[PDB]
């Protein structure tokens, strides 16, 4: 919060009091803790009512140190995710200059909940046992439209990992992340399309649109209307199956099967097929355009700019072809004809409206010829021209209903929860800061420093150096997990079951998944997490050119751990294990937004432990730093990415060192710590130089001893501040020597970028949009970093320390609120006066299928009877039990 | 015009075997030869190993 | 490159005769000539003299 | 520079276990009748042809 008088921010929380463990459970972060202070909307509105477009802005009064007032002063919201591929330059739009970002995920298997075979199974088995009495080789056991020999070998060997689903899910938010940029330009922000390229006006009346490979540059189009992966370079297969014995034997293992219950809306359910056979493809199979309406910032002139999204250029590996094994519609002896075939098949595929070229060439609406034994050759098609068909076709509502048929089969609430917090994590970004005095600055356009950029971990994004497709991969960014074909075979025919595979009801996905109001609110929900990140970089003191080589050096033990402690590179038991400074982030997270970061199981042994997306970052990347006003870099601070006063407006609690300065009262303004908390002044043998009160440690130590570096302490930290803040500080060493990392020109701080302004608004001033926390204290080399001012400059900030002077600054005129949380579901609902008329009947039908997994109306008991030999059925002398992790026991020694 | 329809398996009220059924598995566990000669048939019309 | 093995007998775990297998000797004792008879089979395939 | 086709031998493909050589292997029939006597009476009658 802000606050009002020196009282409050000297009775602020320490560091490490919000950094404890917490015990107690919260609410998930829905992002509408932000909405209902940068917005009209207080408690629920149409969207289209609402004009969200103008919604886009921190606003309010600014008091001046000089003693005036500037109302309607304004802030722009820090993140995005569309990169822009044609710039504004001299008013006239044109081509870009630079490379597209890059992205990268290191997929792979782990641990989950543990999982236990069903009933459904163990009749399956006494079905085979009771028909070996028999010389007939009969079909008893086909379920579901699919052939007695497949459910046969879809019942064996299971997998103790569990089952996962969530690459899954991240392919399907990513996807709708996108084609939630299709509604109507009413309700999404202005400055969304302008963070990067403030050059540039959108206009609200024209919708944005989207496309597939249709970049102007550097070869981004993967090959057009013919088209190639962009990563791999290469292009998939794809194949349909009504049994599996068509499939080649160089792939039988690797073939999934198609539930019925998808596909069951009288919605097409051709396109359902596109977008279940998409969601476990290779991601991206093509780069996704935004192509929209803007303008110059005098409005006059206009044309149509091309964005790339964030979540297409993000990498999720996978499968290159797919066997699609299709539910048959009559139960039938296997179609050795075709006729047979095609008109018992569930639903016959065919591709998506829209033509490709190339070799198997795709006219649009074009038929698949099925797979059946005896046929006169095999047929396939490429699977980027498949998908290329469809990609016009899926839109936020259809992607809506898919996933409440899917929640019915599988529960998919706290799993997509958790995949959109992954979208989150790897989509939003913004660009890096640039140092000044006053309030303002942004890099010149079309400049590489223009649209270099950063996560919301202080982490920059790669770019690519080459063109489209790309030659070679790049380093993975983080770790997921990934989603095995058996198991999902096994799980979808209800074979097995996990606890948190347990189903659920079409009404429990989020509420995000079906709005238009969806991108807003993921462009909001990315702050809290570099508020977390930025008061954890915060508390220690280190550089950026000192983080950035940091993992490797041999100067300093301490600094060596300080890094590898901080990312997911460690194992047990076989499963992943969280990183191990990522739980003081999470911590610290819970302790001041007082809500709770969604979290995914990993079982050591049979032990859940909780993964949050602060735990799973991996090593390679540069840090965040600002550029100077010419574009040199500036290597001296600790990594930053926005302005305080988003850190210190938003938080329910605060650290002590990162409170805002008060407003001036009468006699008093802001005030300084002294010996009396235990400080101390440095001094050296130059005479015309003065450094703040700081720790009594740092008197010995210019240079850090090997195994430690500076300790959390907040009062020093503030009097680094204050030192700061002046506008004319000195960076030097023990001796007032200069450090090696590169430093500001003179008295200049990093500020929030610049946005084209409206009619009434007035820009930041001085230092109320500026970067403060930022306090060097730990060089490259492994000195301290002091903050110098000369004696005569010196004397009114010690006083202030001393509390017998006082030191003027600038402030927000903004009081304190924070709501208590709008949503416990973590989805939207509201009875209808039909809801109410038949209540009961679904709230017990409801938990009369959440037991039903895997049950049939037949019990064991029923079964028995038609049994030849009761005794030698295997469910007798195997009662089934879930398996234990890592894996179950075999051989015991008697 | 055109109708279709869904037709589905039926799962709900699952059989139960008769003493005969009953007593025919038995003489399959005890492997009683007899009972399914070649040319033994039922009043029924249909032969025994049927 | 080539390997070799001693492969050897197995007389761990001794088998026990079924009721099945001792009716049926007590059959060949009392000599009941009738349920070896020429055509009898089971429903495995297999012919009852065998 | 010089792409090809190379040969490899599995190592499990040079163990050597058993080595039993000639196998005689019965197998059930279809129908409950007697000892198949003439050619077509004998390959008719089998569960499944080798």
């Amino acid at each position: 919060p802000i606050s009002a008088d020196f009282s409050e921010v000297e009775n602020a929380p320490s560091f490490l009091s919000l950094a404890e463990n917490t015990d107690e459970v919260l609410k998930p972060y829905t992002g509408l803790e932000i909405q209902t202070i940068i917005t009209n909307i207080v408690g629920d509105a149409n969207p289209n009512q609402s004009r969200i477009f103008d919604q886009d802005r921190l606003r309010g009064n600014q008091y001046s140190a000089g003693g005036l007032v500037t109302q309607n002063a304004v802030s722009a919201i820090p993140f995005t995710n569309l990169i822009p591929r044609t710039i504004r330059v001299g008013n006239i739009l044109v081509n870009s200059a630079n490379r597209l970002q890059i992205t990268e995920t290191n997929v792979s298997e782990y641990y989950s909940n543990p999982i236990i075979a069903t009933k459904l199974s163990e009749m399956i088995s006494d079905q085979v046992k009771n028909n070996q009495f028999s010389t007939w080789r009969r079909d008893n056991t086909s379920l579901q439209g699919f052939n007695a020999f497949d459910i046969a070998t879809i019942n064996t060997a299971i997998l103790p990992n569990g089952l996962s689903l969530e690459s899954m899910l991240l392919k399907l938010s990513l996807l709708h992340s996108i084609k939630a940029m299709n509604v109507d330009a009413a309700s999404i922000n202005r400055s969304q399309y302008q963070v990067i390229d403030h050059n540039t006006v959108p206009t609200i009346g024209a919708p944005a649109v989207v496309g597939v490979n249709n970049s102007p540059v550097f070869g981004e189009d993967c090959g057009g209307n013919n088209p190639v992966y962009p990563f791999g370079g290469g292009t998939g297969a794809i194949a349909f199956h009504v049994t599996l014995q068509t499939v080649p034997d160089e792939r039988k293992s690797y073939a999934i099967f198609v539930p019925p219950a998808i596909l069951q809306a009288t919605s097409d359910a051709n396109e359902a097929l596109a977008l279940f056979a998409l969601s476990m493809s290779e991601w991206p199979h093509a780069l996704y355009t935004v192509t929209k309406q803007t303008t110059d910032l005098a409005g006059a002139n206009a044309g149509q700019q091309v964005f790339i999204p964030t979540q297409s250029t993000i990498h999720i590996g996978g499968r290159r072809v797919l066997d699609l094994i299709i539910p048959r519609r009559e139960i039938a002896p296997n179609p050795t004809t075709l006729v047979a075939a095609n008109a018992m098949c569930m639903v016959r595929p065919q591709a998506g409206p829209d033509a490709t070229a190339g070799a198997i060439p795709l006219a649009a609406g074009q038929l698949f010829n099925m797979n059946f034994i005896g046929a006169p050759a095999f047929e396939e098609w490429p699977m980027t021209s498949y998908l290329y068909s469809w990609a016009g076709r899926f839109d936020i509502t259809t992607i809506r209903q898919y996933m409440g048929r899917l929640a019915t089969m599988v529960g998919v609430k706290d799993a997509y929860w958790a995949a959109h917090e992954l979208n989150v994590a790897l989509s939003q970004v913004a660009p890096k800061m640039t140092t000044a005095a006053g309030g303002w600055a942004a890099q010149a356009a079309n400049s590489a420093q223009q649209s270099d950029v950063c996560y919301s971990s202080l982490l920059t994004v790669t770019r690519s150096a080459a063109n489209f497709p790309l030659a070679n991969q790049p380093a993975a960014d983080m770790r997921v997990y990934d989603t095995d074909p058996a198991t999902w075979n096994k799980v979808a025919l209800g074979l097995a079951t996990a606890a948190n595979l347990v189903p659920e009801q079409s009404m429990d996905v989020p509420f995000v998944v079906g709005d238009a109001r969806a991108s807003f609110w993921e462009r909001l929900q990315a702050i809290p997490m570099c508020i977390a990140w930025t008061m954890y970089y915060h508390s220690r003191g280190i550089t950026t050119l000192a983080w950035d080589n940091a993992y490797t050096d041999n100067t300093n033990k301490w600094l060596q751990k300080m890094v590898r402690n901080t990312f997911s590179t460690t194992q047990s038991v076989g499963t992943i294990i969280p990183a191990r400074y990522g739980k003081i982030v999470c911590n610290l997270y819970k302790n001041m937004f007082h809500r709770a970061p969604a979290y995914v199981a990993t079982s050591v042994g049979g032990k859940e432990l909780h993964i949050t997306h602060f735990e799973r970052w991996l090593p390679g990347g540069t840090y965040a730093n600002v550029y100077s006003g010419a574009g040199a870099v500036v290597n001296c601070f600790s990594p930053v990415l926005i302005p305080d006063i988003w850190c210190q407006y938003f938080t329910a609690k605060l650290p002590l060192f990162a409170g805002a300065f008060p407003p001036a009262q009468g006699q008093n303004s802001t005030k300084g710590f002294n010996s009396k908390q235990g400080l101390m002044i440095h001094r050296n043998q130059n005479n015309n130089l003065v450094a703040p009160y700081l720790e009594k440690f740092a008197d010995n130590s210019s240079y850090f001893p090997v195994g430690q570096g500076p300790e959390i302490n907040d009062m020093a930290t503030w009097n680094g501040r204050l030192w700061m803040t002046t506008g004319n500080v000195q960076y030097l060493d023990y001796s007032g020597a200069a450090i090696v990392e590169a430093v500001p020109p003179a008295g200049e701080l990093p500020v929030g970028k610049q946005i084209p302004l409206l009619a009434g608004e007035n820009a930041p001033i001085e230092l109320t949009n500026a970067a403060t926390t930022c306090v060097p204290r730990y060089s490259n080399d492994g000195r301290r970093i002091f903050t110098y001012l000369t004696t005569a400059q010196s004397v009114i900030p010690v006083q202030a320390c001393n509390r017998a002077a006082n030191l003027a600054r600038s402030c927000w005129l903004l009081s304190n609120v924070y709501a208590e949380p709008a949503l416990q579901a973590l989805g939207d609902e509201v009875e209808d006066a039909f809801d109410t008329l038949t209540n009961s009947s679904f709230l017990d039908v409801a938990k009369s299928v959440a037991e039903s997994a895997g049950e049939v109306p037949a019990t064991k008991a029923l079964t028995d009877l038609q049994a030849v030999d009761v005794s030698s059925l295997p469910s007798t002398s195997d009662p089934s039990n879930v398996l234990s992790q890592p894996a179950p026991l075999m051989s015991p020694p008697t």
